[PDB]
């Protein structure tokens, strides 16, 4: 809508106060002009329809609890959005700009959140097993960076390629929520899942197998569920990534650390140049020291800590 850019303040589903950029025309709109070709949130009101009807306020001020949501959705996507610009110099998720909108309230006891293709959709949870999926910061930009591999690489979601595709959201997932310095681990979803449970998360990159997921190649899913297991065999990149930016001891090899800001230039120029469709995980270790050779140089410590990474979960 076309209307008078403001400020508004809120509260997002973990209880949180925060200034999130409006339209004014009549009502206050969940539409931020101040970000590429806009970032635009819309209630669906329970439907499955989308994108259902753009966010409007009689106050500028989004305290109702029904607000929450809208507010985390709206805020996290500006925050993915500043992350991409600022760290990759990437425009949004096709790096031309695109609007990028948002639908919260979507069905009745929903326990997901997706990118469809062309907008994120979040359900608001069944309050036992997930509160609404946008108060997880991580699980925002999870969600939008698949939005990037669609428009890069196009990591098909199946079998090894789909756990690739699974753990480089995870990866800038995680890499997000430390920008935002919004209480950061290298957890998957610890804000929004079990809000009965302390201390749990969907996956940990850091540990997989506190959870049962694989963390090494020798330990990979090789059946049929969960389109060939990319929510399970993510487990051994994420693993790689943590030592490649933190380091340690896994399986007997020594990774030396590098730090969050490389990791993170590693595999956005592996994923934006190097990978495609049906790359499998030693294609990505391939990509990937040839992305840090790219940026440090072939004899630099970055190359050998992502070698002694790959080496670590097995992956030759
Ligand atoms: O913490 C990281 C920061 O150091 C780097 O600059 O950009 C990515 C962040 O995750
Ligand atoms: O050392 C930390 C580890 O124990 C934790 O699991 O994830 C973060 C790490 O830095
Ligand atoms: O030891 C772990 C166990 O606690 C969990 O239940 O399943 C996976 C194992 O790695
Ligand atoms: O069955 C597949 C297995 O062969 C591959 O190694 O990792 C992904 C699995 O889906
Ligand atoms: O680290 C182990 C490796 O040494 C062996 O060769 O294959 C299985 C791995 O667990
Ligand atoms: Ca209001
Ligand atoms: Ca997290
Ligand atoms: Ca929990
Ligand atoms: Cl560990
Ligand atoms: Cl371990
Ligand atoms: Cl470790
Ligand atoms: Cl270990
Ligand atoms: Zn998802
Ligand atoms: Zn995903
Ligand atoms: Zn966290
Ligand atoms: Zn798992
Ligand atoms: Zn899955
Ligand atoms: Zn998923
Ligand atoms: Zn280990
Ligand atoms: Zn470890």
């Amino acid at each position: 809508i076309t209307g008078t850019s403001t400020v508004g303040v809120g509260r997002g589903v973990l209880g949180d106060q925060k200034n999130i950029n409006t339209t004014y025309s009549t009502y206050y709109y969940l539409q931020d002009n101040t970000r590429g070709n806009g970032i635009f949130t819309y209630d669906a009101k329970y439907r499955t329809t989308l994108p259902g009807s753009l966010w409007a306020d009689a106050d500028n001020q989004f305290f109702a609890s029904y607000d929450a949501p809208a507010v985390d959705a709206h805020y996290y996507a500006g925050v993915t959005y500043d992350y991409y610009k600022n760290v990759h110099n990437r425009l949004s998720y096709d790096g031309n700009n695109a609007a990028i909108r948002s639908s919260v309230h979507y069905s009745q006891g929903y326990n997901n959140a997706f990118w469809n293709g062309s907008q994120m959709v979040y359900g608001d949870g069944d309050g036992q097993t997930f509160i609404p999926l946008s108060g997880g910061i991580d699980v925002v930009a999870h969600e939008l960076t698949h939005a990037v591999t669609d428009y890069t690489a196009g990591l098909i979601y199946q079998n090894e390629s789909g756990a690739i595709n699974e753990a480089i959201s995870d990866i800038f997932g995680t890499l997000v929520e430390f920008y935002a310095n919004k209480n950061p681990d290298w957890e998957i979803g610890e804000d929004v899942y079990t809000p009965g449970i302390s201390g749990d998360s969907l996956r940990s990159m850091s540990d997989p197998a506190k959870y049962g997921d694989p963390d090494h190649y020798s330990k990979r899913y090789t059946g049929t569920q969960d389109n060939g297991g990319v929510h399970i065999n993510s487990g051994i990149i994420n693993k790689a990534a943590y030592l490649i930016s933190q380091g340690g001891t896994h399986y007997g090899v020594s990774v030396v650390g590098i730090g969050r800001d490389k990791l993170g230039k590693i595999f956005y120029r592996a994923l934006t140049q190097y990978l495609t469709p049906t790359s499998n995980f030693s294609q990505l270790r391939a990509a990937a020291v040839q992305s840090a050779t790219d940026l440090y140089g072939s004899t630099s410590q970055e190359v050998a800590s992502v070698k002694q990474a790959f080496d670590a979960v097995g992956v030759k």
